[PDB]
């Protein structure tokens, strides 16, 4: 169990900002509660960073920073029900400022109003419209979208790399982290239903394989996969990196001791979380600079 | 004056541990106050990172992380009078953790007991003995030493890049920052003089101790030069980037509004300083990806 007082403090502040009763509350109510949480922890925008919104392949997007030879496409998390351009704004802004690469955040369609495969179709639509060298990165459900995009766009259009931040990649639940972290801090459980049911293929039945179940991972972009140790999805990161290397893809698994799911919001009060984001930025830069 | 409350608090905490009259104390007392201030701000080491002390080229060094194809040589600051392996330990450890590059910190000999060119000879000793592709980085007087190394090793030989963090580079003192920031927090123009006597006594100054006065800069490694805006030394960064581009060298100038000299120690409590270090890490990673 977590003993780092900084991240116990972060956990306490997240729970206080986010009363654990949001569930059959309403998708409308969960979106409101999630933004109120995000605002507690939100950092300031870097002054001087240019930021504007723009439709790209029919999907609303937010663009951070000046045009660059290599970009970063960021796909936010939220279990395909919550989140948007404002929920992950400061993370994208800091990626842009630190790397000097232009960042494009994708406001993909959310369920229950738009069920799968709307989310991956929107990501593919932005990716195909951008038609440029780019690293792709995402957290949680947005990490799964990032992984699925790479798998569906192999060949010339492949991203230069995939940076996956505590992703859920479709593990079947049998891995140890689902046991060891079943009551992990910041886990809502009542979200897993909203995210499996309707939302995903568990909504009108459909195969459309999730990354951990595709068998030909050969040729997809090199991966940097970072997990929270205290998170049931931890071993999805372990498992996907192990499968990626068996396919001859370069991939690294970084597991973060003492951190829960969602810890990017703790980077302004936790040394552990801040170091993790520093490593995430360096992995992005590593993929972007071509070699 | 600075108005960012986060930075003002950092300055208040610094001044309580390292009173501005320490710059004029004896070397031994100055060293004790500097070490005490370092302890106030020191972050924890990454728990999984291998760290060991080793003499390299005869000079005692500290090595962070496993051996890597590209390394990072970090040269600590402290006006050539204070500092050491422990004073900058957490910065080095965080570079190694974030980049995956091995970091070598150099415990060069200190003034007033060891006059120039002891410091640059110690850095050359380590560099030559390493015999390794590497990026060189340093803060303040350590940035001057990294710039002086690049100018003295322009053959086989050369750093892959130079990351200079609020460096003093031998500006003559007439640029606007020396007046506008003469009474700046944490570093005044008058403190500059005390340390200069401590490095050369009162003899003739070796041209290599003044990179901004060196006539030919043609083939030095490309540079990322970040300055604190509220720092008398700020325009040394602006000036050197200008002179480097006039010599065909690629150079980026980043200036940091609302930050004083020494802001690396504020990265755990200041959004501005935290983002600056994120950019510094990315610049290192940019330069490192080669050989
Ligand atoms: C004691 C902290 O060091 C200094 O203030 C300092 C003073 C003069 C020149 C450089 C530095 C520096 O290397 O930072």
């Amino acid at each position: 169990m977590i003993s780092d007082p900084q991240v116990l403090g972060f956990i306490a502040r997240t729970e206080a900002a986010y009363p654990p009763e949001a569930n059959g509350a309403s998708a409308a109510d969960n979106r409101r509660f999630y933004d109120a949480m995000c605002a507690v922890f939100r950092g300031p925008r870097p002054p001087g960073l240019v930021v504007g919104d723009r439709r790209i392949g029919g999907v609303p997007c937010r663009v951070y920073g000046a045009d660059s030879a290599v970009s970063v496409v960021y796909v936010h998390g939220g279990g395909f029900v919550v989140g948007g351009l404002d929920s992950h704004d400061d993370v994208c802004a800091e990626i842009a400022d630190a790397t000097g690469l232009q960042v494009i955040a994708i406001d993909y369609r959310l369920a229950p109003e738009h069920r799968w495969p709307a989310q991956i179709q929107d990501v593919q639509a932005v990716w195909d419209a951008l038609d440029r060298p780019a690293v792709i990165a995402g957290d949680s459900a947005g990490g799964m979208l990032s992984a699925a995009l790479c798998l569906s766009r192999r060949g010339q259009r492949q991203p230069l790399g995939q940076v996956l931040i505590y992703p859920g990649l479709g593990g079947d639940g049998s891995a140890p982290s689902y046991r060891e972290n079943a009551g992990a801090p910041l886990l809502r459980t009542e979200d897993l239903a909203t995210y499996h049911a309707a939302l995903h293929g568990d909504g009108p039945v459909d195969p459309l394989a999730l990354p951990l179940q595709v068998e030909d991972l050969a040729g997809v972009a090199p991966a940097f996969v970072v997990s929270a140790d205290v998170d049931p999805l931890r071993d999805d990161a372990r498992d996907y990196v192990q499968r990626l290397r068996a396919a001859g893809v370069a991939a690294e698994w970084r597991n973060e001791p003492e951190l829960p799911h969602g810890y990017l919001r703790a980077r302004r009060e936790s040394d552990r979380a801040r170091r993790s984001f520093q490593a995430i930025l360096s992995a992005i830069m590593r993929f972007a600079v071509r070699g």
